[PDB]
C-alpha cells in the first residue's frame, strides 16, 4: 500500500482572514508543542511506508499531524478557532484508537495533550 497524500492545507477557493484565537493557535498553542520533546511523531504525517504499519490507514481514515495543522495556519485555511482546535483533537483521538492505553506513543501524545488543554484554556478574547 501507497501512502495517502497529506490533508489539504491550501484552498483559494476558501475565504481567509486573521483572529486573535487563530494567532493564538499558532504563536501560543502549535508553538508550545511543536518544541516539546514528544512533538516529534507528531509532526509529518504517519509514513506508514517508512515505518511498514501497511494497516495504519485501513484503519485511520481522517490522518492529522501538526505538520498539516502549522501549515494550515500559515496559509490561512481555518476561519473559525474551532476548526483548528478540531484538527488537534483528531490527531489525538486517532492515536487513542490506533494504539493500546499505555503504549509509548500514547503516553506521549498525553504529555502533548495535557498543555494542549491548558493552553486552549487561555484562548484569548474574540473579536
Ligand atoms: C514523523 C512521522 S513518521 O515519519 O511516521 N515517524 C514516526 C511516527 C511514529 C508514530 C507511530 C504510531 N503508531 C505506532 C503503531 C505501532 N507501535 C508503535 C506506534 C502513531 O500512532 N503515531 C502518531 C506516530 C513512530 C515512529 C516514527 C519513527 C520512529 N517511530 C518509532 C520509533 C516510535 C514508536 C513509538 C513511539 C515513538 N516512536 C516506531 C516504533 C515502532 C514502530 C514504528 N515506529
Ligand atoms: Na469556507
Amino acid at each position: 500500500l501507497e501512502n495517502p497524500p497529506p490533508p489539504e492545507t491550501s484552498n483559494p477557493n476558501k475565504p481567509k482572514r486573521q483572529t486573535n484565537q487563530l494567532q493564538y493557535l499558532l504563536r501560543v498553542v502549535l508553538k508550545t508543542l511543536w518544541k516539546h520533546q514528544f512533538a516529534w511523531p507528531f509532526q509529518q504525517p504517519v509514513d506508514a511506508v517508512k515505518l511498514n504499519l501497511p494497516d495504519y490507514y485501513k484503519i485511520i481514515k481522517t490522518p492529522m499531524d501538526m505538520g498539516t495543522i502549522k501549515k494550515r495556519l500559515e496559509n490561512n485555511y481555518y476561519w473559525n478557532a474551532q476548526e483548528c482546535i478540531q484538527d488537534f483533537n483528531t490527531m489525538f483521538t486517532n492515536c487513542y484508537i490506533y494504539n493500546k492505553p499505555g503504549d509509548d506513543i500514547v503516553l506521549m501524545a498525553e504529555a502533548l495533550e495535557k498543555l494542549f488543554l491548558q493552553k486552549i484554556n487561555e484562548l484569548p478574547t474574540e473579536e
